[PDB]
RNA sequence: AGAGCAAUCA
RNA sequence: GCAAUCAGG
RNA sequence: ACCUGAUUGCUCU
């Protein structure tokens, strides 16, 4: 309902009952007139009454309306409102009772004069019409007589449409002519476009009801003639009539019936009327006829403008609109006059601009036969008027317009063969301008020369040159059984100075090392004799993360022992040493670098500009350096020796890997069945074990803790000593730099006590690295180079445990001689003295591969492993990069050895390769690149092994500045590029149009190509354009409000633009006040030392800024110099990133608006949220421009309250956007994407008015990319891609095959495509060109779109950022004064914001384009099929820049390869796509994209002849490298997910035990600490004595992934949590399987008895330790809710669970970010810095007041926006709200972690962990609701309690099941009794991806909702009094959370819940008039406690298949 | 010495 | 790595 | 002003 229609209706009145009495005089004219010449009764008379009746029916109506309406104008409120509606309805259905009765009237009017009269009928159907059609022809006899037996298969065969004609006659020509009906309809209208969609309606669903029907293999339509004839009269002038008849015959397009004339020209010479106007109608006064028509449509305008179109004909769907620029068009009414020069661009010679003005303006005639009416009406009005605005005369009505497009499309569709002899010039053209390269080995020499001619003398034959070999981590074995490791170093270096200085390969800063290890060792370090011990460290709950060891001097004492002065019993400093050890030691640090003399930073910086700018640093080895093959040969060697002389067999590592693989048959229930694997799987962890592969990398874990944790409180003149497990390593980490800036790191020397049994391996092993080494005793010992990490390589360390293990199981599973022996030998022989020469020395590379990829930490590795990803499109057929992609893309950046093993590996597979279901290995005998590894067994273990060494690398490894840099010169290139190719330049504007683009090559489209196949693609693709607006319109959340998206809702960034004001600047200037220089703080401070380094570097800046800004410049000059030479302020002088470090934002902001300063306006993007900038735009809606506590709660009451849509909040976008206010709108900030490569890719951050606009932009296209099935962008998950392009590939082969039959010739092709510059080299304007042909849209959010494209292509600028900004502005100032394509988009450095133009921004534009790609390949087809020779026939599968486009071919195909000038069929495709691209704008890259024969690889996961190659190893690497690092429970679901993935895309034996233990390593490693140490949960467990058995904790009590491989594969990662409870209810419930467990819960009455006896045996102490699990896990589960951090609203969460989290760490919140967040403000604004951080209690007792007030603001997500708005400023109240803000993300929040965990979060995690279990394991009172919804949810669960049984009841093998063996058991067993025991299925071999089957969040998400009501009640109750277990009678919600918390509430909702099912719907008014606590905390969740949902598996494809 | 190759962190 | 003070050059 | 030594504080403005 509408109250402006409730309006809208009372005012016209008065002329509603002057139409009404007018209608009601006119009826009655007709009736007599009718009457006096029919004294009999007549048809009309009936429909006659029926107008009189609901005419005087309407004339009550509207005098009881403006009878009741005259007290609501006057704002009265006992209006009856609801009755006003009921009212309102009952005159629109009486109203269309009268249109139907005058269309009724109308009908029988004129069937008197047809010459082929109709009977009369009141009810007709087309249905009806085909049978009567059907039984005549059967029974008449004629020519087309239709026979008995044909009679009942056309009704067989034929398809009911639906549709309501007006009449149908069935008419005889004469005895012997054909029978024939005739289909009549009666609409009256002024324009035609009723007629056209009526006519073309009939015509369509006449056309699908008789398409396949065929009569004696003929068509129905050509021998059995069916006719539509539609007539309409215009009832306006002298009321003309006309006929508009044709026959239906084939497609309406391809049809003559297209065209009006020839309608009419049909109803011609046949002729149907006699009438020319109702006038010549015999028995009907003209006048009267005439004046009644025109009375009736003057009540017609009055009702359809009120009420609108309600007509609902055939449910219409009601097509809304978007207004305020809704009566604006493209063209003349936008901002800028674009569409002309548009025009004038595609306008050609054949195509003229008055054609291309008429087809681009007017295509939606062509998709007219489903859009709702009125959108016509606007359409062709703003037609009419871009028309009128480009000055050609438009056309004057739909039919014309018809007409004219159809010959219109007759000469447009000759233009395909000018794009096929385009395409064909353009082959023939590339052809001759390639050039062959003879060789690879010349390739890789051709790319090493541009290499070296980009970076001069790079290459060096020195090959002690190059950087450090084995990483910066040293893990020696050992071979001795915390401080014994310290003592025995100072023993080892008390000796005299008979240490070997080493050379690098074949020396003062040596000496200084070894004399600085040897003063630290001598005459510093001293022992664990004191008993202080360590100090524990706290946080300051003020600034709630950053952890203090506190300063009260206590912590600071810095202890002695004679004369070292020790913290923290292995930190030591230096105070009182002799003053040679002090110069010895800071020698030491000099030589270290730790701590630069600013003489020596200055001299070098200015050394290496004098010695290389008159002629990089860069050091490189080439890739034929066979001396550095032998040396790293030797390095192999050396490394094996090295890696077995470990003796130590009890670890951490070692336990949590031993646990997992030394029995992993308790993985499964059917072990028996798999002998031999399960033993491969134990040799794997027995060869870990021996090689200590384990305990290295738990040195590896123990080193980079230590080594992180070993930055602290210390300054320069001080030092850590590490020590890890191992009985002999060291580390000396000194004084660091970070552990909060990303700096350098922490700088520390490694030591070693390996014995001379290794020694001279040892040297060949650390050579490059070994600084000294000396003789101690039988030992050797060895001092390293000082040694750097940043915080991200020293997570990457931390990660080693779970990369190196899994690396060396995956590797050795697919090395095939490796594995073969494996099965070969036996458990008990396996050993390293025991294999062969080539079994052998595959472990050697496989150690090396595994410890090499479990720690790259440089950049070479990328670059390297990126070029592998892109090194294996070779062995399948037209590749065109087995020497292209290596003489271009391939990067020779090799800094050192180590990966010249991977670069001769892949140089061995390349080399194969040239000398020459899919298995290559048998017959190639091609190498493995990481493993060597020969004989290979499948394509698919190469691709696994090399892409999960490409996945399981690190994020951020990049340096920042020139990461930044590169990522900046990156668009500004590609952006130059385009402006010196067509001409522009670089002050002036963009020039939108310059005509350059008609079919040129670098930046240019067809033009009239694209026209023709944006139509094309819209007409094929866009079916049912109401439903498709419709569904848009609610699916997309454009008419809900703005918050109620995710996109526009989620805590992402948008970086809007923020400075201060000039003005602020010169009154802050203006009030400082001299006489207080040692009062100003903050604000005036910072603007002051702005001011003066501003004036300390440019003086004449400020001159001309307070010249142009201030009238009196004179006093701000003198002012300056007075402030200057005050003396104190403190200057500061040139000290880059660290002067944005270490100061405020405002001073840097103050000095870059004073310093860039050239006669225009300088803007700095500040990264905001997204959420709080979208709170502070609907402030700014609202006008709210200051935020007041009673103006927001004064208005939005329930649903009924204020709201807003998101297009109004657009138009308010584009309102405030149309100002001059030098368009700061559309500035987009540049950052670095962390893209685990080296070649980096990008992210951006687009204001919020820009994503607003773009989401808009992509968004409505999703729904046209969800009805394009050749589109893959609209995916359903990552199960879309795979499941897509398996139809794509399975429907080929079907083709192919099915074409290969009987044929003369037939050719298959695939191309898996790349495009090269998807984002930057591809034209933009094709959008503004193409959203105009859009039929969905209509012009006024149309141009909407235009106007969108166009601002924001012709003002947007990439603005750098401040940092490396200034670091630019340093290299301009001090050594270039020349610059790059930055430097020449920006005048010299002095603007920090450079144009891109029509780079269109990367990643936004995700569905607009991929749906342009499908439309270019669209194009691709019917340009091919153009080819009168051949046909052809394709199937695309797009993704934005991805692409995989097959082809089949017949006819004369040879002859069609030699026009192509191809070889083969997959060359002629490549070669045509990359054309036919190129005529796109589209740039095809060359060498990343391959056309086969056989595989295709769209995005990844390549599919050969319909069997997807599994890639499981992006699972397996994202079960190692990224976590979410939120708590440890978190850390394991989320990993856990991936290991149902990775076991539901298929993975062998021996890997899936190493991906259990990896993933617990990493969760327990980050988290809660791996056992063997403190802050374990086993330990903690077994301590407090808990009845619970090590392998059934749960998971959120600390406890490991222990569910079974079966239940982790179908049922999810909730399926440990609900086995152990399901262990536990058949233990305690005393019976055998689940099925009986579930039958004796049945019956009620029994866990009241099982309850009830269990309080008794806890009340006569007869506790056994069955009942203890049970006491211990429903006190889990019914205190899980409260627990710790309860305070987070999460609706909709993640990790589809059962329990809670329970305890979170504090993330580090400062306050510098919450002061610089605008809501946070306005908190603080609105209730005063009382709260900011007795009269605090009182505010949060208002806050809490008016908490319980509306606590529909923090219980479900908001409604209107006194729900949002002042959610965003409740969300910062209390603790842990505070704690979900972060800009920290997964890379800086590990160490935070690992530093939180041995720390005091005051109590502290083991404190905490203890007196949780000691509080669960209570029985507080009433435990039974808790144990009957536990069990409940236990049993309810369908899947669960379907997999169960036939899991404990599967039949091992046989019978068609398991005839295999190799991998395929957890294929069958884990899927085929599944998948047959749940919907059925023909499977036996796939791969596999579920749906949401266990959506097991019914539970959780009203636990979190629960959790947050009784909290905040908490709050409320524990702030109005303390000690609150039953209250004073209060008010009554308090009453009824006293009701709820004396008993536990949570559980007793849960069962009120489980009785009641209410369900009111949500009107935010009725819910709380009919009880407050319990349903508004129960039902306004959207649903209730219900059932689960089981499904079919969804099994995308078969696999390879063996029996 | 170390991280990187935009002349940057120490 | 920074911040300021106190000295020396 | 610019560099070394002695003090305490920041260890994410």
């Amino acid at each position: 309902m509408n109250i402006q229609k409730i309006q809208k209706l009372i005012e016209n009145g008065t002329t509603l009952l002057l139409s009404i009495e007018d209608c009601v005089g006119s009826n009655y004219d007709l009736a007599l007139d009718l009457h006096k010449r029919n004294s009999d009764e007549i048809p009309e008379d009936v429909i006659i009454n029926n107008n009189a009746k609901n005419y005087e029916t309407m004339r009550e109506l509207i005098v009881k309306i403006t009878a009741d309406g005259e007290g609501l104008n006057k704002g009265m409120a006992t209006v009856d409102v609801k009755k006003l509606s009921e009212m309102v309805s009952l005159f629109e259905q009486k109203y269309l009772e009268t249109e139907l009765a005058r269309h009724d009237i109308f009908g029988e009017l004129i069937s008197r004069h047809l010459r082929i009269k109709p009977k009369q009928r009141s009810e007709v159907e087309i249905e009806h019409a085909l049978r009567e059609y059907l039984d005549e022809l059967n029974k008449k006899s004629c020519i087309n007589k239709l026979s008995d037996d044909e009679f009942e298969r056309i009704n067989k065969e034929y398809v009911a449409t639906n549709a309501t004609p007006d009449n149908y006659v069935i008419y005889k020509e004469s005895k012997n002519s054909e029978l024939c009906l005739i289909i009549y309809d009666w609409k009256i209208s002024v324009d035609a476009r009723t007629e056209t969609k009526t006519m073309e309606k009939y015509y369509k669903n006449i056309w699908k009801s008789f398409k396949d029907i065929k009569v004696n293999g003929k068509p129905f339509l050509e021998d059995h003639p069916v006719f539509v004839s539609i007539v309409i009269l215009k009832p306006i002038a002298g009321m003309p009539i006309t006929v508009t008849s044709s026959r239906v015959l084939e497609k309406f397009e391809d049809s003559p019936s297209a065209l009006h004339g020839e309608r009419i020209k049909h109803a011609r010479n046949a002729k149907l009327l006699n009438i020319s106007h109702v006038g010549q109608i015999v028995g009907t006064t003209p006048t009267v006829v005439r004046n009644y028509y025109a009375n009736t449509q003057k009540i017609k305008s009055e009702v359809r403008g009120i009420l609108g179109d309600d007509f609902g004909s055939k449910d219409v769907f009601f097509s809304h609109w978007t207004s305020k620029y809704k009566e604006r068009n493209p063209t003349e009414i936008a901002y800028s006059e674009d569409i002309e020069r548009i025009i004038d661009s595609l306008v050609t010679d054949e195509i003229t601009k008055e054609e291309i003005i008429h087809f681009l303006f007017g295509n939606f005639c062509f998709h007219i036969e489903t859009m709702n009416d009125q959108h016509i009406a606007d359409k062709f009005k703003g037609y009419q008027s871009s028309c009128i605005n480009l000055k050609i005369e438009p056309k004057v009505d739909l039919a014309d317009l018809k007409d004219h497009l159809i010959q219109k499309q007759q000469i447009w569709e000759s233009l395909y063969g000018k794009h096929l002899e385009k395409i064909m010039l353009r082959i023939r053209e590339k052809k001759k301008k390639e050039k062959e390269i003879p060789d690879i080995t010349t390739a890789f020499n051709q790319n090493a020369a541009e290499y070296e001619e980009k970076y001069p003398n790079c290459f060096t034959n020195d090959l002690s040159e190059t950087k450090t070999n084995f990483s910066m981590t040293w893990s020696p074995s050992f071979e001795k059984i915390n401080n014994a490791i310290i003592n025995k170093f100072r023993e080892s270096f008390k000796s005299s100075s008979r240490v070997i200085y080493n050379s690098p390969y074949s020396t003062n800063k040596a000496r200084d090392i070894t004399n600085l290890v040897r003063l630290c060792l001598t005459e510093l370090s001293c022992d664990t004799t004191k008993m202080e011990k360590q100090e524990l460290e706290d946080e300051i709950d003020i600034n709630t993360g950053s952890i203090k060891v506190e300063r009260t001097k206590k912590s600071k004492e810095w202890n002695k022992q004679g004369s070292c002065l020790t913290r923290n019993k292995n930190e030591f400093c230096m105070k009182e040493t002799g003053r040679e050890n002090k110069t010895i030691y800071f020698k030491g640090l000099a030589v270290m670098n730790i701590g630069m003399s600013s003489k020596k930073r200055i001299l070098k910086k200015e050394e290496i500009k004098e010695r290389i700018s008159k002629g990089h640093m860069k050091k490189l080895i080439r890739h034929d350096n066979e001396d550095s093959l032998s040396w790293c040969e030797r390095i192999k060697d050396s490394l094996f020796v090295l890696h077995n002389g470990d003796i130590r067999e009890e670890g951490k590592i070692t336990s949590v890997y031993n646990n997992y693989a030394k029995n992993p048959e308790c993985l499964y229930i059917q072990d028996s069945v798999l002998k031999t694997e399960l033993e491969t799987c134990k040799k794997i962890n027995k060869l870990c074990n021996d090689l200590a592969i384990y305990h290295y990398s738990e040195d590896m874990m123990q080193f980079s803790k230590g080594l992180m944790v070993a930055d602290r409180y210390m300054t320069k003149e001080s030092f850590k000593i590490l020590t890890t497990a191992n009985t002999s390593m060291m580390l000396l980490a000194f004084k660091g730099d970070g552990m909060n800036t990303g700096g350098s790191g922490v700088p520390y020397i490694a030591l070693h006590i390996v014995d001379e049994d290794m020694s001279d391996q040892f040297n060949i092993c650390y050579t490059k690295e070994i600084y000294s080494y000396f003789r101690n005793g039988s030992n050797y010992i060895y001092i390293m180079r000082p040694q750097r990490l940043n915080q991200v390589r020293l997570l990457s360390l931390f990660k080693t445990p779970s990369k190196v293990p899994v690396c060396f199981a995956q590797f050795s599973k697919k090395a095939n001689e490796m594995e073969k022996w494996l099965k070969n030998k036996d458990i008990e022989k396996v050993n390293v003295f025991s294999m062969t020469m080539t079994v052998k020395q595959i472990l050697i590379n496989i150690v090396f591969s595994s410890v090499m990829i479990g720690t790259v930490t440089k950049l070479s590795r990328m670059g390297i492993f990126d070029f592998m990803r892109y090194a294996g499109f070779l062995p399948l057929s037209d590749y065109s990069n087995i020497k292209e992609y290596i003489r271009d893309k391939f990067d020779p950046d090799i800094t050192n050895v180590a990966d010249i093993y991977f670069v001769n590996g892949i140089k061995k597979l390349l080399f194969r390769m040239e000398d020459l279901d899919i298995i290559g290995g048998i017959t190639d005998l091609n190498i493995k690149c990481p493993i060597t590894g020969s004989t290979l067994l499948t394509l698919e273990d190469l691709y696994n092994n090399v892409y999960l060494a490409i996945y399981m690398m690190p994020k951020s490894l990049h340096n920042h500045v020139h990461n930044l840099t590169s990522l900046l010169n990156v668009p500004a290139e590609w952006e130059l590029k385009f402006r010196k190719e067509l001409g522009f330049n670089i002050f002036e504007d963009i020039y939108p149009k310059k005509a350059m683009f008609d079919d040129k090559d670098l930046f240019s489209i067809n033009g009239a190509l694209n026209v023709k196949a944006l139509s094309d693609y819209y007409l094929g693709n866009i079916e049912n354009v109401g439903l498709m607006r419709s569904e848009i319109e609610n699916k997309e959340d454009f008419l809900s409000p703005c918050y109620k998206i995710s996109t526009l809702k989620s805590s992402k960034k948008c970086s809007q633009s923020n400075i201060i004001s000039t003005d602020e600047i010169i009154e802050c200037l203006q009030n400082a006040k001299i006489q207080d220089i040692e009062n100003w703080k903050g604000n005036n401070l910072a603007i002051i030392k702005g001011l003066i380094r501003t004036y300390n570097e440019e003086k004449n800046r400020l001159v001309e800024f307070f010249e142009d800004n201030c009238v009196n410049s004179l006093y701000l000059v003198e002012k300056l110099k007075e402030i200057i030479n005050s003396g104190s302020i403190t200057v500061g002088k040139s000290v880059t990133s660290k002067f944005i470090r270490n100061n405020h934002p405002l001073t840097v902001e103050t000095y870059l608006k004073t310093k860039l300063y050239y006669r225009n306006n300088v803007t700095v993007l500040k990264s905001k949220k997204v959420s709080e900038e979208l709170y502070d735009l609907v402030k700014q809606f609202h006008n709210m421009m200051e935020i007041d506590l009673d103006s927001v709660m004064n208005l939005g009451k329930g649903t009924e309250g204020k709201k807003h849509t998101f297009l109004q909040m657009l138009e308010f976008v584009m309102s405030k956007a149309k100002n001059v206010t030098g368009s700061v709108d559309f500035l987009v900030s540049v950052f670095e994407k962390m893209q685990r490569t080296k070649t980096d890719r990008e992210i951006y951050l687009m204001s919020m008015k820009v994503k607003m606009m773009l989401y808009f932009i992509e968004h409505t296209f999703k729904h046209v990319a969800q009805s394009d099935p050749s589109e893959a962008i609209s995916i359903s998950g990552d199960n879309k891609i795979r499941a897509l392009s398996t139809l794509s590939l399975d429907t080929i082969t079907s083709y192919n095959d099915i074409l290969n039959k009987n044929s003369k010739k037939s050719r298959l092709a695939f191309l898996s495509a790349d495009q090269s510059k998807w984002s930057a080299s591809d034209l933009t304007y094709k959008y503004v060109l193409a959203i105009i042909l859009n039929p969905i849209l209509t012009t006024g959010e149309a141009s909407l779109m235009i106007e969108c494209i166009l601002m924001y292509v012709k003002l947007k600028k990439v603005c750098i950022p401040t940092d490396i900004f200034l670091n630019l502005r340093k290299a301009q100032g001090t050594f270039g004064q020349n610059e790059t394509a930055i430097g020449l988009l920006t005048k010299g450095l002095t603007t920090n914001t450079y144009p891109v133009s029509m780079n269109w921004l990367q990643g936004n534009l995700n569905y607009l384009s991929s749906v342009y790609h499908s439309c270019a390949m669209k194009a691709y087809h019917k340009t091919l099929e153009c080819y009168k020779d051949c046909d052809f026939q394709t199937r695309w599968i797009v993704h934005s820049d991805d692409n995989a486009t097959s082809l089949i071919a017949s006819g004369e195909v040879d002859k069609m390869l030699t026009d192509f000038s191809s070889s083969s069929l997959p060359e002629m495709l490549f070669r045509s796509i990359e054309a036919h691209f190129k005529s796109f704008c589209i740039t095809l890259n060359p060498k990343k994209s391959y056309a086969s024969s056989s595989e295709v690889e769209f995005i990844s996961e390549r599919i050969v002849n319909g069997a997807i190659i599994p890639l499981y190893c992006r699972h397996l690497a994202n079960c190692c490298t990224e976590s979410s690092h939120i708590s440890y429970f978190d850390d394991l679901m989320s990993l856990s997910i991936h290991v149902t993935m990775l076991l539901r895309k298929g993975c062998p034996n021996e890997v899936i035990p190493f991906a259990y233990g990896a993933v617990q390593v990493q969760a327990l490693s980050i988290y809660s600490m791996l056992p063997g140490e403190v802050n374990d949960s086993i330990r903690i467990f077994k301590k407090l004595g808990v009845s619970l058995k090590s392998n059934e904790i749960p998971t959120n009590m600390g406890g490991w992934l222990t569910s079974p491989i079966e239940p982790l594969s179908i049922l999810g990662p909730s399926s440990n949590d609900q086995i152990i409870y399901y262990n536990v209810i058949r233990d305690f419930l005393n019976k055998k399987s689940l099925e009986e467990v579930k039958d004796s819960v049945s019956s009620s009455s029994y866990l009241q008895m099982r309850f009830r006896e269990l309080k008794g045996k806890y009340e006569k102490g007869t506790l056994e330790e069955k009942d203890k699990k049970m006491i211990f896990l429903i006190n889990l589960f019914e205190k899980a809710s409260v627990s710790e951090d309860s305070d987070v609203l999460t609706i909709g969460m993640k990790f589809q669970t059962m329990l809670t989290q329970i305890i979170k760490l504090p993330n580090f919140i400062n306050e510098n970010a919450l002061n610089k967040m605008s809501s946070y403000k306005d908190f603080s604004k609105l209730y005063p810095n009382l709260k900011k951080n007795i009269a605090s209690s009182l505010e949060m007792e208002s806050v809490h007041d008016i908490m319980i007030k509306n606590p529909e603001t923090i219980l479900i997500a908001p409604l209107n926006d006194r729900d949002f708005l002042l959610s965003q400023l409740f969300m910062y109240t209390s603790p842990s709200k505070r704690n979900q803000l972060s800009n920290q993300s997964t890379e800086k929040l590990a160490l935070d972690r690992v530093l939180r965990s041995k720390a005091r979060t005051k109590m502290t995690y083991e404190e905490n962990m203890e007196k949780k279990i000691l509080e669960m394991l209570k029985f507080d009172l009433d435990s039974y609701c808790s144990f009957k919804t536990c069990v409940n949810l236990v049993i309810k669960d369908v899947n669960f309690s379907m997999l169960i049984p036939i899991l404990d009841s599967a039949y091992p093998c046989e019978s068609r099941k398991r005839d295999n063996y190799n991998f395929r058991w957890f294929q069958t067993e884990k899927w085929i009794p599944v998948v047959e025991g749940s919907p059925g299925l023909v499977v036996m071999h796939a791969v596999y991806g579920s749906n949401y089957i266990e959506n097991l969040g019914l539970k959780n998400i009203p636990l979190t909702d629960d959790s947050i009501n009784v909290l905040t009640s908490t709050f409320g109750t524990g702030l109005i009094m303390e000690d609150v277990k039953s209250l004073v009678k209060g008010k009554d919600s308090f009453e009824t959370e006293a009701f709820s918390n004396s008993n536990e509430c949570q559980r007793l909702v849960k069962a009120c819940n489980y009785m009641i099912a209410a369900q009111n719907r949500l009107l935010a008014i009725n819910t709380c008039f009919t009880r407050k606590s319990f349903p508004f905390y129960s039902k306004f969740n959207l649903g209730r406690g219900f059932i689960s949902n089981t499904l079919a598996l969804l099994s995308t494809i078969y696999s390879k298949e063996e029996s």
